[PDB]
């Protein structure tokens, strides 16, 4: 007959007359509870695709299907297929090369409410995702310090508003501004600096932050950032893509800048003053994982 195991509530029978321990031996899950082998919700429903055991009821597989979700399952099984030892538990999933420390991988929803606090006392090392066509993908966040390669000077000039723009001298660092007959055409950022109100706002707490980091900091609107940055002194394109994370930020924002960034070949930083500082952090896809 059919050796079999439960999963909860589940009972399932493995198929081409395998031994329990041939599983556990195999695959690395479960174990055995009198004459049964005991499969969590993952592992039964992996198993169940491997085509390595069959169900007692016909709901069962829909039941564990819903238990555990798509979302959930998804990265269960590749990060298992890949080879890692998982195991999920508090909302994480946790999976291990064999027995170092394990890793903390966090499924995510385009709806679910992202925190800039959240990204920097990361208890996770990396944020799991899996769209509409069950591609999966990986990504991770870590605070960066935006190193400048740039001479930095103190700019403190007049700025007059006329035409419905501001405008500054035409000497102000060549790079702050635009030429526009002798004149400056300047950004409301780039205002607020040489016009001395570095704490107009965050954004501008942090355009400062920025400058005088060595970096130089030109509207980054065409992507859909705060700013675009330079970190060096020939640098033919921008980098790094700085946005200030608002009050309520949603993922598929953060999930869309790191797109639109990797796609210019950018890098997606996102800006905040967390405990009175302007720190930044960089979320990126990553692959190896997955």
């Amino acid at each position: 007959h059919m050796e079999q195991g439960i999963c909860g509530s589940h009972v399932f029978f493995i198929e081409d007359g395998k031994s329990k321990n041939y599983i556990i031996g195999k695959y690395k899950i479960g174990y055995l509870s009198g004459d049964n082998l005991i499969l969590d919700p993952y592992e039964c429903l992996y198993l169940y695709f491997k085509g390595r055991i069959s169900f007692q009821n016909s709901d069962s597989f829909r039941d564990l299907f819903d238990t555990v979700t798509f979302d959930r399952y998804v990265a269960y099984e590749i990060l298992k297929n890949k080879g890692y030892r998982v195991k999920e538990d508090s909302g994480l999933i946790y999976f291990r090369k064999g027995t170092e420390k394990p890793l903390s991988l966090r499924v995510m929803r385009e709806y679910d409410r992202i925190q800039f606090s959240d990204l920097v006392e990361n208890p996770v090392d990396y944020y799991f995702t899996v769209d509409e066509e069950g591609d999966p993908t990986v990504y991770s966040s870590q605070e960066i310090f935006p190193g400048g390669r740039n001479l930095v000077s103190p700019v403190s000039a007049p700025v007059v508003r006329m035409g419905g723009r501001s405008f500054g001298a035409g000497d102000l660092e060549w790079w702050i501004g635009t030429a526009f007959h002798g004149f400056r055409l300047l950004t409301e950022n780039e205002a607020n600096y040489i016009s001395g109100n570095h704490s107009a706002s965050q954004v501008d707490m942090v355009y400062s932050d920025l400058v005088g980091r060595g970096c130089i900091v030109k509207t980054g609107f065409k992507y859909g950032a705060n700013f675009r940055v330079y970190l060096g002194r020939d640098s033919q394109h921008a980098e790094y893509l700085v946005s200030v994370m608002p009050e309520e930020e949603r993922w598929y924002s953060i999930s869309r800048g790191v797109r639109v960034a990797s796609s210019v070949r950018k890098t997606m930083i996102y800006a905040s003053i967390y405990k009175n500082e302007v720190r930044y952090v960089a979320l990126k896809r990553v692959k190896d994982i997955i």
